[PDB]
């Protein structure tokens, strides 16, 4: 539907997905020391959300649309 693009720079957490059909919110948590990001936009855009960044640790990615 869209372009999704999940990665883990071994410290931090990033997700970057597109859209341009209808609105659409990145989310991403890092569960490590206790981050949070999330980029919502509207239907034409790049929501890149970060957070973290450190070393090795693990991140919830969400998504969705609307």
């Amino acid at each position: 539907e869209g372009t999704w693009q999940h990665g883990y720079g071994v410290s931090s957490a990033y997700s970057n997905y597109h859209h341009g059909s209808k609105t659409h919110s990145a989310t991403v948590v890092n569960n490590n020391t206790g981050r949070q990001g999330k980029d919502t936009q509207r239907a034409g855009v790049w929501a890149k959300a970060t957070v973290g960044r450190n070393l090795t640790e693990k991140a919830s990615f969400y998504y969705n649309f609307w």
